[PDB]
């Protein structure tokens, strides 16, 4: 035990047509990709290839089923979580901050929305972020996430290294078993969750504005609690896992092949439930995008404001060629001042092709002024005010959102993320108690 | 037969500790009995004495709990239907009216209070009521009730009919039949019946007032419904009979010993689940209070002007001797203009005791200027704001209501009922959402 | 000692559907009542605007799970009184009736492995036909409490039509019971085994049941220790039916649906489903031309005389809009001559598309006429005829659907005042018996 | 070929419980890893920060169900691999285990007729003790996954601490998984079953057991009728357990429960329970004492060597506070000696007033040693002991609680890396075995 845990590589063969397409689709270009060995991420890939998988293809179709109420304009999508996981964060109290932190915006959103909300938890593998210079402010390699290089800022710690592969599911997988632990305790009780809000709502300053929801809220609460409905859910509460699937090693050693009580067999990635494309590694002949196909996932792919109506289109038909609402989610992170002329004729053309994505707004990615790395709360609002001001036009549903947030109440003084100043817990509330009131109207 | 169906007199003794007590309060000299011929009405008691019950121990004892619930003050007391059943309107509309009407109550108010509301409906044999002058305005014998004589203005239908006893029976199981169907139907699913009071909003003049609270009101059901609470309550839904405890001939007949799973063997009136004494019947000494004593239901008795903390204290000791929080109901009857003077000290005596009582408003009987026997809204209104105002102060529980309401809208015009122009379907729902800002505040 | 009682129409049913059912009634009727038409138009108009027995979405949903009956998924259990009496119409009685039937529901429940329908024979079953005009004491024969009275007196035998308003007044003050007794804790599924293991240590005909007798139980205690809701279940849902035959009763009892669902359709709601017996099924009569126009799930009584091409004219009549479970053919033939004579018809009418309920009457079908005066049926010969009924089924590779019992609370043996027939302890018995054959 | 693997700490847990901690480790320990302090502390304090395996409201959860099982109105089941390898810690190897432990479950449910608390050895089984300091072929013992590795070489028997954070990882991961599979259709009581029956078609020894496995389907389908929602139930609660032997990977699992509940007390969220073995329980060692401070529901191995009155001293010092079901008293007597040495013990401890569960281990106490070279276990001792067990039991009117045993889905006779024990289709051949026990 010199200072470092010693794992040991380990000393029922593919369908002929998912080995082909599967390799076929990496043997493609990859953006973002690390640039560490092939021999060694050869040797993780190994480890990992039989390990205990995060989630189970069971969850995964439930989320699928879940995941059409939501595409089909009944049900709403919330998922959030952290901007960034880190290793030295994955401790008890900030996974049951995180989920404190989503519990209480699916609440008040599940009351403002007047139906159910999906609740997907940045979680369990958001390790690895993509970068635009390679070379980064201070003239170091870029930090790319804990499961790439480290944070520290020296060449060091920032060199490529295939270990952090593992290290990247220990800490996934542990972080899962909490979560499930937890939705699965009285940390999940509605009521529990609410007096949370309440509470929020009495010492918060900008607390007067949702004192009128927040009370109407708790009257839905105990009334039905009145008409003899006993949390012995309701349903039983779930949180499901997500990250960027960015890494493709990683993201390929966790494939797992499903058995056949549903329909044939087909892969499934196992490091989460969901899992979405970034901007940055979209490429539509991509090997991220060919990833996204053969895997039976539900994927969402990240929307910048260079979108055209014709490649959304395109996005729609190979992510999701067989019509099944909610397998895709179009995540539109165009940026307040444009989302409202950008979005429009992108809805328009893709709800022509007959397909119901879910569309899901992403109001971070987009607005970033660069006071660090400044983000006015006002303009992440009015970029969800919009998006929904073009939804209502159109006539079609404003699907869900994906914001990063934390549990740590974060701003000089308190700047504690491993990325981006983002909402804290505090402004991601009050973030869901505005976006309830859009619901309302 | 002859313009009349013609039943045939029929032809398991009493603990004799039963016999005696039951025997000992008949012996008690009785207000307000019809002037009927006993040799008639030992024949309809025999008749009577072994039919079908109209309602069973086992509902009685359930009520008893939920009853319980109210006068500890978590839950509240909705207790409401026709002033006076008429053999005439024992139709399925009128039923079926009734009913709707008492459900939009119970769901706004269970809103309001935020908590369960027991919903009794003076029904199935509210067929006896009391008056002041055996003579009435135009020269005739007064009008009874069905049960004792008939409504018809002539001497002939005004002569006291022992078999109007039987008659009441028929009706009374009758009516009580479709209740049961009407509630465990579709007919009492929480949102079919919200339906009606968000119609009642757009139609009616005054409904302004309630779109608010009427639309809170629809958002708990949808987030209830959004929480994943299938109507599978759900309980199913509960409508316990009443009506006052006059003809002790009617009574007595209904009688019914209990088995043994309940403690001991006791005597239980069966021809419904919560009867209560009047104003004009409740002498201490009486035998309609000593009949109280003997059954095992829960009794109200109500409680007038003249009423003294003394006195009030002597009835929930005699009525209730075991101290069982809920057998004992102590209706208020006193007044707008002297119901907050009047009340509170009685609360204040009787709180002493030890004993929990449920404190019913009654605001009909209260108020009657005379313009027909007008009633006038603000008054009503004003009393049981006055009734809540008293226990406010105090700290104690505002039980219940005790309305006197109908299904078809009554106004010259519309005078409809074989009785008092009381509230109509609209007024009493309207009577609803006042009183739910009561228990709001 | 009797004691006459007294007697606002509201508005009429559609003048579309009452055309119909004009044409319909025009038939001719078997086995009615010979009193005054003026008469009986007075009381038809009383019972015309009554509450009624039971409510359409009450029908609306026994349909449905009758459906299910017929796709072979559950099991068909109608029991109850030979005739009801006005003067048993009694707390003990029903209560006795109701408790009868459950404890047969349980033991076939688990039998079958599949839900019960409950359809008891009750609130309603107060008319009979009678093929001696003339009775073996010289009077106007007895027709049920809701024709004429079994005292026999000439004044008593005089058909009274107020016995239509007596014959509802008992009817929902019966049903108004079986709600309620439903609802609470007499048909708690624990306490209602708690009468059968008991049963078998208290009948001499124990040691032969105690076997399943405590599987049973077993069964119960399992589904206990898995932690299910008591709090179902469905409490246990018992339908009310009777044979329709009095038709000036039924046609006053016909309510029009409000039609939030579906269309507007006639109910018969003086009970859940009816059926029309084997003496007033003429094709071309009143019965059946009334059985059409109600929506009810509907039933017919098929005796010996019964030939393949008639079964199949009632499929067509009665099931136009092939509503699966809509009609239940009860087979009533004989243990000696069921298994010759069923199989023919099974065929013929499963050829029609059609899917009808196959329900087994063993209770008219066999009757010995005993040697002591008393009239009485034989219970192996009753047994047999189920069993019979079963080969049939099995070898045809149909549904065996149900029974049809006349049983009683009381453990009598003469006390009825119509045909006799099994008593508490024997139907308990017959059920698990019934409950063996479903096994196999 | 391997690959080593890098590595804030939060706030440390209250100097009052501390305090007690470490004067109850301050007690000497037996059978510990021989490395380094500096090297154990550094990874203590890794684990001290760790996510954990179990939470507080689980185990207090857990509390209650075993109170009932130590009241006797349930069972308890513990089961699982005798030792967890990382090497086998796969999907298809926790699959196994978790599903031949639910398949157990449901034949002892229907035949205790009462819930089983599911207890899995598993998540955290990774140490064993050794009477053995060289082996048999003179290398440093193997002492579990936790403590050093199986392969026979002097380098891989070295004592690393860095198993303490593998050991970590491997039980995380795992409990995600029994998470996982438990919530969803893997603990479906149908498809659970459905494996049971087509063990009966398949097995040899089939006609003996299919009587009682068509039974249990009756009640299953019984249930299914009556229409309980699947949707339980409980869905299939299986808890972790494993022997607490490594004393510095328990103590860094030492959490404080955040008291919106109770008091503040340490739990020890390594597990749901833990036990304490018969070669550490010396009654004034560390492992105790251990035992004393934390909450979690505990558990002691008893031998042959047990005189009542040290079992006493156990009920003393472990349940001081009576809480029924807190302490489990495991039994590993031997079929030939549980029948004579078991009862006077009950009786001494049940004399205490104090409640304790009644645990059996037809495991360890039943061992030949074959002539092959193979050590193994025989399958009817173990039956016996069991047997025995319950005999012992019965007699003294106590309650018989649950059974503890080493078992695995694969269908294996030699592939494990420990002791010999049953197969798949050996303990599910036992719990039909212990079935019929319950059922007299
Ligand atoms: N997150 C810490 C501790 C840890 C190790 C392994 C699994 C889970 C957590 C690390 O990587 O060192
Ligand atoms: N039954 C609710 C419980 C819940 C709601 C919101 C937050 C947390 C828990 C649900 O599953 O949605
Ligand atoms: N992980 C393998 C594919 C695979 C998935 C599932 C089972 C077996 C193999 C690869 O990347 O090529
Ligand atoms: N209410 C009517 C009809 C009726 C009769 C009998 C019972 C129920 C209703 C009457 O008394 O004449
Ligand atoms: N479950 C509710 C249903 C209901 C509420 C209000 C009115 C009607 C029905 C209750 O029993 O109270
Ligand atoms: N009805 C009887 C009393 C009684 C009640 C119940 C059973 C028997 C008798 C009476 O008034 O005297
Ligand atoms: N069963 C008696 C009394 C009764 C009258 C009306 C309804 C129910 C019962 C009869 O019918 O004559
Ligand atoms: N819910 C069960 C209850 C029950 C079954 C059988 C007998 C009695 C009661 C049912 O209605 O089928
Ligand atoms: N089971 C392998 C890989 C693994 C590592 C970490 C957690 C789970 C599995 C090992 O422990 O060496
Ligand atoms: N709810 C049952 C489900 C179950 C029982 C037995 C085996 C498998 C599943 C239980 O946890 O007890």
């Amino acid at each position: 035990g010199a200072m470092n845990w010693t794992v040991d590589i380990p000393i029922p063969p593919l369908p002929t047509d998912l080995r082909t397409r599967l390799d076929a689709a990496l043997a493609k270009p990859a953006a973002q990709q690390p640039t560490w060995p092939a021999d060694q991420a050869l040797a993780m890939r190994t480890v990992l290839e039989s390990v205990p998988p995060v989630t189970v293809p069971s969850e995964i179709v439930r989320l699928q089923e879940q995941l059409a109420q939501v595409a089909k304009g009944e049900a709403f999508l919330l998922q959030g979580g952290d901007c960034a996981e880190t290793f030295m964060d994955n401790t008890e109290p900030h996974i049951r901050g995180n989920v404190r932190a989503l519990l209480q915006m699916a609440v008040v959103l599940t009351y403002g929305a007047s139906m159910p909300v999906v609740k997907v938890a940045r979680i369990a593998g958001q390790y690895a972020k993509p970068r635009s210079a390679d070379i980064d402010a201070l003239g170091l390699r870029s930090y790319r996430g804990d499961m790439i290089n480290g944070f520290a800022p020296d060449a060091a710690a920032r060199e490529h290294d295939p270990s952090r592969l593992v290290r990247a599911y220990a800490n996934a997988s542990a972080a899962m078993n909490l979560v499930r632990a937890l939705t699965s305790s009285g940390l999940a009780s509605l009521h529990l969750v609410h007096d949370w809000n309440r509470e929020f709502v009495r010492t918060s300053p900008a607390g007067a504005r949702y004192e009128a929801l927040a009370t109407e809220i708790d009257r839905g609460l105990r009334f039905m609690s009145a008409c003899g409905v006993a949390d012995r859910n309701l349903q039983t509460a779930e949180i499901y896992a997500s990250h960027e699937a960015l890494v493709l090693d990683y993201e390929r050693a966790m494939l797992r092949l499903s058995d056949g009580d549903d329909g044939e067999p087909q892969l499934f990635d196992l490091s989460a439930h969901t899992v979405w494309i970034g901007e940055r590694t979209r490429q539509i002949d991509g090997a991220h995008i060919a990833f996204a196909q053969v895997i039976a996932n539900p994927v969402g792919v990240k929307l910048g404001p260079n979108m055209t109506p014709e490649l959304a289109v395109e996005y729609v038909e190979r992510l999701d060629p067989h019509n099944k609402p909610g397998r895709l989610t179009l995540v539109s992170r165009m940026g307040n001042h444009k989302v409202r002329d950008l979005l429009p004729p992108i809805v328009e053309k893709v709800q022509a092709t007959g397909h119901q994505v879910i569309w899901q707004c992403d109001p971070m990615h987009g607005n970033t002024h660069e006071s660090f790395k400044t983000r006015h709360f006002d303009r992440i609002v009015d970029e969800v005010q919009g998006f929904f001001e073009v939804h209502r036009a159109l006539g079609t549903h404003p699907g869900g959102i994906h914001v990063e947030i934390t549990g740590e109440n974060v701003t000089a003084g308190r700047y504690e993320t491993a990325c981006d100043p983002r909402l804290n817990t505090q402004q991601s509330l009050e973030l869901a108690f505005l976006v309830a009131e859009m619901l309302r109207d």
